[PDB]
């Protein structure tokens, strides 16, 4: 079997992407942010604090003739940017893009932290990261991707995230015709439970490119491109006006500069991310300030290969019995 699901900006910065996805019978459809760094699928619900839910669609259980709550199972996670939430767990029919998973663990959020509440455009995450980092408990629970994998064509997912536009994840398959030249595939440790490899160094603008070994995470449910403070500096270095702000809470430069791609290895091959990737735009409305794309991973504890590097590639992420990751230009 194979899935094929479009997935859209929810909003003009390319903050995040969300995904139709169907839960129950009959089918409940939710837009959820699917998340290559982490490991459960959980959604807005009939349970969650009413205070707490502000435009979201809700998954409503008691209206779907398959779910079953899963007894005495309970989730809370907590993301790298500091946003929460938790809930307790049904099973029920899950499918995305034509792909349908039986017995999904669907966690249902009694509780979310403001900055979920406060993006009315995303309905849950679906994690796709190693489900040796689910969080549900006493029994761990499978990611969906872990319990298709047996169903599927190849067992594989890939992720073609567009740049202000729409883009596509795929499942099972590897769409030859969404890429340019070849795939370059590289090794994945998995364990800290991420899909984690190692560039091969990189390069600013029309600089020569430094070859050096930068380990980090390919995260679809992180926005910006996290490296070290090095080479963040003499990326930033390449900007006239740019310059790390503590108020603000990074790099920032003058709107009115044009920004310096930036070149990520992968194996002996490079993946071109364009300056224009890199513009999030003003600091607050009628600011000229502008906040940059590439941010230091300094204090994150790991480097982090968000949309804004993701976004250049079509990157296959490869669930066979030792998984790689993919990467190739579009």
């Amino acid at each position: 079997s194979t899935g094929s699901a479009t997935t859209t900006p929810i909003d003009s910065l390319d903050d995040a992407y969300i995904t139709p996805v169907q839960i129950g019978t009959p089918a409940q459809t939710l837009n959820l942010d699917f998340d290559t760094g982490s490991s459960d699928l959980w959604v807005f619900s009939s349970e969650t604090t009413a205070s707490e839910v502000d435009g979201q669609t809700i998954y409503t259980p008691s209206k779907s003739t398959t779910a079953k709550l899963l007894s005495g199972a309970t989730w809370s996670i907590s993301y790298g940017d500091g946003s929460s939430s938790s809930g307790d767990v049904y099973t029920d029919t899950v499918s995305v893009g034509g792909l349908t998973v039986t017995g999904q663990a669907v966690e249902s959020a009694k509780k979310v932290s403001s900055s979920f509440t406060e993006d009315s455009t995303i309905d849950g995450l679906l994690g796709l990261a190693f489900s040796t980092l689910n969080t549900v408990s006493p029994t761990q629970q499978k990611t969906f991707f872990d319990n298709a994998k047996a169903s599927l064509d190849s067992p594989v997912f890939t992720a073609d995230l567009g740049y202000h536009a729409p883009g596509t994840y795929n499942f099972g398959f590897i769409d030859t015709t969404a890429y340019t030249g070849s795939i370059t595939y590289t090794a994945v440790s998995t364990k800290q439970g991420f899909w984690e490899w190692t560039s091969t160094g990189y390069a600013v603008g029309s600089g020569t490119f430094k070859s050096t070994s930068i380990d980090g995470i390919a995260d679809t449910g992180t926005t910006l491109l996290y490296l070290p403070a090095t080479v963040v500096s003499a990326y930033w270095a390449q900007v006239s006006g740019a310059k790390s702000s503590s108020s603000v809470g990074g790099y920032v430069f003058p709107c009115s500069a044009t920004l310096p791609s930036f070149t990520f290895g992968v194996g002996s091959a490079r993946i071109v991310i364009p300056g224009d990737y890199i513009d999030f735009g003003p600091i607050s409305t009628g600011s000229s300030s502008c906040f940059g794309g590439i941010q230091s991973s300094a204090g994150i504890g790991i480097n982090i290969f968000g949309d804004v590097a993701l976004k250049a590639a079509f990157v296959v992420f490869n669930g066979a019995t030792t998984p790689t990751l993919g990467f190739a230009s579009k």
